[PDB]
């Protein structure tokens, strides 16, 4: 079934010490989240650049890692029910806060953790290049050759287009119908590895370290080993849901060229351009497209999705 | 009277070429906006850093300009009626679009231009250190020594704390009452040069280059001298107003130390901490505090403000 | 069905500034061409070298990019009807001319844009190495394993042999019959990714910036933002068709070794050599073979071709 | 059938001279062992690093080869009957001892050669990327597409997780049941190339150069060409079997990322975590996971395994 998605967002200094603590702390956080039975997996991204759209963002490029002073992370966690995420955070607060707190020395902005429902998904299981022979064999044995997916390689060996959209109030239905039509046509592009549409349903205060006054002072005053009152979150997840409605259109690609010209198909192929024009007519903000590298992931979230 | 405020936000490459075109294009844009009789001035900022809040944002410091790969600009324009801003853009579209278009090669994100109402303002006219003798003389001659302001130096010789807040729906009145009480007490801090509270009323589609499909293609395809159809904006300013409600708390200071410890008074002075805790209890997001340098400005906006 | 092909040819300085504007202007031109419903895609090439034929062109080699002072571009655009190309140019002249005009500082020769009919095509859809599992699955599901193509990777991950021929008047039928026989046999060579034969039907005056006196002076005198009169083109496309008849034999290959020895099959394999000798007997000029890298492309032109 | 496994372990100086004599002497030893008809193959490993488990072993990383002063070897030889191994050593002692003796100048610890029975095996034949077409063709021809394996590339082109476990006396049955359930689920991870569980049955005294007093002095006093009395080994293989019972869990992976996150599946996937927790409850020591590179191997041992 379709899981819910929490996306933890933050911006940190682009330096070795940051990536070192990614390697130490990251696995720990993931292991703690896996204590909850509603946890079905994760996909953690580093932003490597921004899609320039010709020279609309002429200062950007798809890979800005060698020049950027900061690094943005987007950590997806997947949940059977979005309430599982909230429960997991509270049940494991002593660990999560202290783990996430150790990132402080590198932090510039965040954490900020919106919650999403998946309203459309065409996402395959991941496989390594070593796997495809056994997959093909099994699918033919089952008489289901149509269920043979593309090869979507895990652990940093593909790229993601993270397209931000906010929609004019009242035009949500038009956006959702048109974007699904768009993605159904987009899958013809070479190197297309899957797409899903995420619709924000709210924000996790606790995941964003957004407390009332009491928790705010505890966060600021913390020596590192004393958690804020997790009960001092002043709003529920849906209470923080944004209007204009926010969506993420998440599209995966074999490589950044396939991404650039593949996403470009909505501009370059007249038949698809006409369909995607219906998406553009609904927007308050966007499309703004971040280029992401899915480096650390628990690939079994796609097994839950596709069962 | 209180003007409305448009704030044009963008992120550009932090390099000499960016600042060179600031010097060339900036004045032109300002001269064009001054064509509209509703224009009462401007205050253009560069972000120089982020308030770290101890080590809450331990990767940040108040002046990150020497290390940052990007520069964020926040360009305030002041208007008798916010509709003046929208009309100005449309009436002078051929000039403005082609001027702002020349920034493309340096752009990474933006432009994004929310519109605000001022719900509280305690902001003096600017004066240079050369002016204060005449100001003192004039005010005593008129029998109005209470009207002698602090010395708030224009053109990059003071700093701004730009504090972002979003508020839980239903708590706006609690937020506004408490933040005004806070700022009324905050003005006692040494080096305090004024404060105002900005409340978002919407977003300018045209100022944000956010069009329907037609305008979107015209923007991407533009050689530099062909404006998109300005009539292709699909939403009004109020249709894009965010819920949760967004506020900017804008506080000006003599220098970055006075800023750090002055803003810090809301944490460090128990009486004020109690008042400001009422603000904290209302928030979905924030406070997130950007450190700004007001470099280019038309100081007469404060003359309109203070009559 | 078979589309018509326009090939825009130009020679520019081989330096970073040229490739930077390829990246800036290129996408824009492509987005503009896609405004016309008869546009079915594109394939843009950079020449990387010349096939030396042993030492017939002993000063040449297949990759001369590190030593050449110039770079030649060959930009294919594909059209349902060749008149669509002409119509597109005229309808979008203000954008196209200003876009192409910005290349001026790097230009040494061109643009020159002959138009071609395709008289033979054996060209597969492009696929990334990630795609083939799904393609195989789909074709077996449909009971059409013979329709499983070779893997022809898009976006610079294969190479093209661009073979220029001009034919003795009266020998066109012999050339065409023999070259098709040749290519039908050539497809047995390892790493063969497809072939097509293009027959010139004329030249686009507007795409070649070839006007009468009025337009000529407008081009020379242009500050960059004032298009020449597009009605000052003095000849129709067929009026410029060359006699001797010109052809392009366009053959795609996995890599430059497969290209060299694969094309060489028409000299090295006695049975194929006898067939290809019938081609050679018809020539006024050629074969002259440019080595091309297809870097930027709209791969959906092959979907139109093979539907 | 399942062969028995002898694993020769040693630690040597990490320098070119060590690898040079690996290349000279290594093949010789393998040729001598192949004199015995019970020999069914071998898989020789170099340890390239240690799995850090987040920062549990924070001084370790998966590839420590550029920094380490030593290199550990683990040389698997496979035998129809474990007694064949003992027989081979004694029958060919003059060659083996003089061959292994030439390693002396580089040795820091070892040799130590435990013997194991395989209690679980899910291990495919090796294939190069060049082979899979013919493999697929053959299996479909035989009507057995389910017997198409993953591509497990020989000769250094994959990696091994070498997981050491020792089990509480009385808990061997629980360990063995749980670890098999674990590995049966683990095979779902991307890039999983096979697994087996080795259970120690004893230690080869002769393979470990562990003699009585007489042989000890002969070893120490040897000029290089005088073997110790091979009959002076004072214990049989089973007499040296350890309690607590020792196991090796041997898992092969496409690459070190697939290894890290794949092995990590027993921590990150809740369903598998519950199963694997039953393994953890039985342990005296471990899991300690060495990262191995299978460089030199006789791949036909897997043909014997899978018949
Ligand atoms: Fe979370
Ligand atoms: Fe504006
Ligand atoms: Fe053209
Ligand atoms: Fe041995």
């Amino acid at each position: 079934p379709k899981p819910y998605v929490a996306i933890n967002m933050a911006e940190l200094k682009n330096e070795p010490k940051t990536f070192e603590m990614f390697a130490s702390v990251g696995p720990k956080v993931c292991m703690v989240t896996a204590r909850h039975p509603g946890f079905v997996g994760f996909q953690n991204h580093i932003q490597i650049g921004i899609l320039p759209f010709g020279n609309r963002y002429g200062g950007a490029k798809m890979d800005m890692t060698k020049e950027s002073s900061t690094v943005r992370v987007l950590q997806y966690t997947f949940w059977k029910d979005w309430k599982d995420h909230e429960e997991m955070h509270r049940q494991n607060w002593s660990y999560l806060f202290r783990l996430c707190g150790s990132c402080a020395s590198q932090m510039i902005w965040g954490p900020w953790e919106p919650i999403y429902e998946i309203i459309y998904a065409n996402m395959p299981i991941n496989t390594e290049m070593t796997d495809f022979t056994a997959v093909v064999g099994k699918k033919f044995a089952e008489g289901k050759p149509l269920d043979i997916p593309v090869i979507s390689q895990p652990y940093g060996k593909r790229v993601v287009a993270f397209a931000e959209h906010s929609v004019i109030p009242g035009k949500e239905k038009q956006f959702e119908d048109a974007i699904v039509r768009t993605l159904e046509m987009l899958k013809k592009a070479p190197g297309f590895l899957g797409a899903m549409v995420l619709k924000e349903i709210g924000v996790s205060g606790i995941g964003s370290m957004q407390f009332g006054a009491k928790g705010f002072h505890q966060v600021l005053e913390n020596p590192g080993s004393l958690e804020p009152d997790p009960n001092n979150v002043m709003y529920s997840v849906p209470e923080a849901k944004n209007t204009p409605q926010q969506y993420i259109v998440h599209v995966e690609w074999a490589n950044t060229d396939a991404l650039m010209f593949g996403m470009g198909r909505v501009l370059l192929y007249p038949e698809l351009r006409q369909v995607h024009d219906e998406v553009l007519d609904t927007l308050v903000y966007g499309p703004y497209i971040r280029i992401l590298n899915p480096m650390m992931e628990g690939t079994f979230w796609r097994e839950y999705l596709n069962e």
